[PDB]
């Protein structure tokens, strides 16, 4: 599932906030797309939904939607 992120231009800083959420880990985290005023990553495995979930209870405080 893709994760988007009001942060763009203007990739580690988001495996770095993601891959410590509870029950994620770096395994989970798929490709990331940068672009000027948005980004978005592919969460895998299934834990998209709670990622999602988890980031809108954690600072980084981004705003998080399902890109889908």
């Amino acid at each position: 599932m893709k994760l988007y992120f009001n942060g763009g231009k203007k990739a580690v800083d988001f495996v770095g906030t993601i891959a410590k959420i509870d029950g994620v880990s770096a395994d989970d985290i798929g490709i990331i797309t940068i672009m000027d005023n948005a980004s978005y990553v592919e969460i895998l495995n299934g834990k998209g939904p709670h990622v999602l979930k988890v980031m809108k209870n954690t600072t980084v405080q981004l705003k998080v939607n399902k890109a889908n």
